[PDB]
């Protein structure tokens, strides 16, 4: 009743020289499921990764063949579908949200989604989860579905699109064997419509065998049985090692393969009694329109990408709106570090005066504060790691363009980077008594927000470039420390050698440090000496206010100027001077931050598009 | 041939309320292997904890019997073992060693070693383990056995002293069923002697059951069949629930026990024809000469600890003076992180001058570079949460003692915190041109040490107050950037306000960042202001030399002293007046960088007493 479709493969070598497969030949039908099996990487998979053409064309050597005529990876990518050995989902978004995200990437677009929601709804039910179609997926601190029933839902997403040949490796790992024993049972469910199933099957249990309707071993490239499992106690029972009655087979006959992984034992006596059996039981069409009528019996609803640009950024943009709603923790803890940090620097650095260690205290003030923009987005390199494994995961199947996944992850952190930077705008600006009025809060407010910009974009830049998160967080602090030191208040920047000045240049907090100090220290009327404040401290300075007028007198005796105690020697712009902050505007300064946000987002596309290619 | 024992527990009730437990009645001999099964925390465990006198007295509430007679807990720690759900093992120590080191933390010492060698070689091949013998346990990075050969040395470390009852809490999750039917077949050659095995599997295989000779069911704590895996299809069939052959027992058994969780079906059902069945089957001696008898049979090898404290701090020393001398790559990512920051410090900061902005960069130096003291010792949150979850396991079997695992790892990091002192201290000291000659070049190794001492002293006892190492590394780094603003660098001693003084007395960078201050400004012959430099940096200070003298000699009218080119106006001591680095001297801030190393030690001991008895 469904389309009958024949996979066969041939003489397919292998190599990488190490030729890790060496002539394997089979042959699959629609309702069967082809199961392979291995030892502890015998090549169960790079089957799976060499019949999905997911290796190398030119280092496979073999015909792959459907339905009796050849195969090009044109046809097997709107054919087919791979499962790989994960469950990468969201721990929010409850499945049928999860399934239905899925869906709007992959199925297209010119179906409605009225058509497009019924067919999660078969989807639903040909899976066996509907008392999960309303509970979160709930990772291991939200518990919400079952480990087992998790698997059913990682598997639904790349049947989304109804393929004929499903490539499944290892579906049962990592499972209980009475929910590994269901995901069998629905994928046979899926094989029972007119679906070809090659799946590798790390040791099977005893109740799933009534659903493996084909299998094949492997030991290092060679295959060793290839048959019915009702043909498994025949074929070793000819080969001189019977099987014990009433007792598991499939694990007899796979342990049995490894003990002859011994020194003189080898799986050489069986591959050619693996040629003579398959001579015994010799006993006895246009797959475009084959194809075209199992599209008519309601398989294959699925162009390069399924959707524009500008619906890829609206679905990736609604699908992280949820998924960090129902999880307010997040802005919790980046919200809780920055009320916290402007608490304490609100109140230690609390009306700080017109004074010389004042001022010494702005720049302290100044470089502290505008580290913490760095710091905090430091804390999202768990969740940007945890993603771009669902990124290279979701893009196998061209869900979304990589251009598309940037734009989308730059959007939505943005309105939780608004309310970051004003509440440590309003914390630490009327407390610790910061100079601009209101134009000189917006600036601070402006620049606060481009610091959370690009000090976002540089921890996703390296999230992006690490592997895991403990090294992508201890050289996240080691370089915002460095990059601290080098923004010139540890140390001037015309005292900076001449071999490590192309590194203050490129250091990003540089720039929000330079922008808050020109927003500060520039205002004509404030003044920091006031002409008696000349002889403060210096050995010469801690006199009383008698003398220190005629020393003042004295000193416009020198000159030709005339010098009092309302004089104003120091200003704000003098200030700037003696810090070398005088070779860009405060603007500039903001621009530049901005500009190094930017940099660190086409770089992280970059590395999107080396990592995902190689 | 064994000494026969009989363990016969009976009417346990447990309740927290809940009623977790209630009438759970059992009987064990020595030969068998008792296994109790449920679904998914059905009570399976919390009977194994209830057995081994682990959760509370008072409340439960049943007669455990050993014997014919009552058993008490304080028989139950020389005879039995519990054997946790884990396999927390160092990733180095080949396995010969790790039974060797379980071997003289927990056999007597009364023993020689020669008898001690043989016990592990007794015990290694009682264990499937002579392949591995030689070779590391080897983690995920650095791997060395298999993972069903691990399951076997956690389970082996425990039977070091050879009990007689061994409780097991699923000693086969996480395994491959062919791995797993190893580690029971060894546990049943352990039955095989004089020992009773109380294991509580999930979901056993097929071959396996060749090995349990008696099994109890339970769902939500109360027990449903009890009796031989032989009794298990003859018992289903008489509830009206007929067994199918050719198909796995023991799995069919407890899916169906799955099956009556619904919302009317009920296990209830089952639980009275379990009191029927058993009364359907009646067909049909001084246990510490018993115990003694048993011993003669070479059982029962192993006082409060088996050690006085100066053993246990040796045998702790020479463990992770092992376990460390085999991955010299934490030794190469704590180095290249102080020979790369000494590098770019003392590049920078490359001899500086005696001018305004040198005494300035100085502290910025001195700041920077005592910091780096507290966050290099902050990437061994790691490790540090590594052990603490094998000290947690080594102490429920008094191995060691918590006060000897204190002093025995604060001692194996100071070798490696005396070559990271001088490897700061060598690089940044000619470089940025620090004072003291050779006097005060000891001084900078003594309290560059003493700071990896209290740095590392504070997140070795964080690392015991926080539950994971990204939650105990984004509190390490917040804590050490409030530790440096209140250090008196970024805001001084005398202008941080009265209510957050009590914190800056309590800020660990303090410290030492006032030692490095006293040991560079205390020399009276250095001057960082000579007579002519008191107009730098002023409105006075764009001047010319020529008249500057009478500009300097018109102060000498007006004071009464004579003030020259040579006069030597601000010192080294009047930098620290400056700063308010007043309060104590370079060896008393020394002390207390000490003295807070202490301080963090004797609080980390703490809450090993408060974790551990909870």
């Amino acid at each position: 009743r469904p389309v009958p479709f024949v996979l066969s493969f041939n003489n397919l070598t292998y190599n990488v020289t190490k030729t890790l497969l060496d002539n394997i030949s089979g042959e699959t039908r629609d309702g069967e499921i082809l199961a392979v099996l291995g030892a502890s990487g015998s090549g169960k998979s790079t089957l799976i990764d060499a019949l999905a053409n997911r290796i190398a064309k030119g280092s496979l050597k073999g015909t792959v063949t459907l339905n009796g005529e050849a195969l090009q990876s044109r046809m097997l990518k709107v054919i087919s579908a791979y499962v790989m050995q994960d469950d990468l989902l969201f721990p929010m978004l409850t499945v049928e949200e999860t399934l239905m995200f899925a869906a709007e990437f992959r199925l297209p677009r010119s179906l409605p989604k009225s058509k497009k929601k019924l067919r999660v709804q078969a989807l639903i039910d040909q899976l066996g989860i509907r008392n999960a179609a309303k509970t979160i997926i709930g990772d291991e601190g939200h518990r919400g579905i079952s480990g087992g029933e998790r698997r059913r839902v990682s598997i639904g997403i790349d049947i989304i699109h109804d393929p004929i040949v499903l490539f499944l490796d290892e579906p049962t790992s990592g499972l209980d064997s009475t929910s590994a024993f269901m995901v069998v049972k629905v994928l046979k469910r899926i094989a029972e419509s007119g679906s070809i199933i090659i799946m590798s099957i790390h040791q099977p249990s005893h109740r799933v065998l009534s659903l493996l309707d084909r299998l094949i071993f492997l030991s290092r490239g060679h295959t060793v049985f290839s048959g019915s499992p009702a043909s498994l106690p025949s074929f070793f029972a000819g080969f001189g090692n019977p099987i014990p009655e009433n007792e598991n087979q499939t694990e007899f006959a796979l342990d049995l393969i490894r003990e002859l992984e011994g020194s003189a034992g080898g799986t050489r006596g069986l591959v050619e009694f693996n040629k003579k059996w398959q001579e015994m039981k010799k006993q006895s069409l246009t797959l475009k329109e084959a194809i075209s009528a199992s599209i008519s019996r309601g398989k294959l609803v699925s162009p390069a990408f399924a959707n524009p640009f500008w619906i890829e950024i609206k679905t990736l943009t609604r699908r992280s709106i949820l998924n960090s709603r129902r999880q307010p923790e997040l802005l919790g803890m980046r919200l809780a570090t920055v009320i916290v940090t402007g608490f304490i620097l609100a109140t230690v650095f609390w009306r700080l005066d017109n004074s010389p260690k004042g001022v010494q205290e702005r720049l302290g003030f100044f470089a502290f504060a505008m580290s913490t923009m760095f710091y905090t987005c430091a804390d999202a390199l768990p969740v940007f790691l945890q993603e771009r494994y669902i990124f290279m995961r979701e893009t196998a199947y061209n869900a979304y363009r990589r251009s598309s996944y940037v734009l989308s992850h730059a959007i939505v952190t943005f309105p939780s980077l608004i309310f970051l930077s004003l509440a440590f705008a309003v914390t630490t600006f009327w407390a610790v008594g910061l100079e601009g009025g209101l134009m000189g809060f917006l600036f601070y407010c402006l620049i606060i927000l481009a610091s959370f910009w690009s000090g976002s974009s540089f921890v996703t830049f390296l999230s992006g470039v690490v592997p895991h998160v403990m090294l992508g967080y201890t050289i996240v602090v080691a370089i915002l420390a460095y990059f601290l030191l080098f923004s010139g208040f540890f140390i001037n920047r015309d005292r900076i050698p001449q071999y490590w000045i192309w590194f203050h240049y490129l250091s990003l907090v540089k720039y929000p440090y330079e922008a808050v100090l020109q927003n500060e220290f520039s205002d004509p009327t404030e003044c920091f000496v006031r002409g008696v404040q000349l002889f403060d401290n210096s050995p010469l300075g801690e006199l009383t206010y008698g003398m220190k007028l005629r020393l003042l007198d004295s000193v416009s005796r020198s000159i030709g100027m005339r010098i009092s105690s309302s004089t104003c020697l120091t200003t704000g712009a003098d200030v700037l001077k003696q810090q070398g902050v005088t070779q860009l505007s405060k603007w500039n300064c903001l621009l530049i931050t901005v500009g190094f946000g930017f940099l660190f987002r086409i770089l992280f596309y970059l590395c999107l598009l080396l990592g995902s290619k190689n």
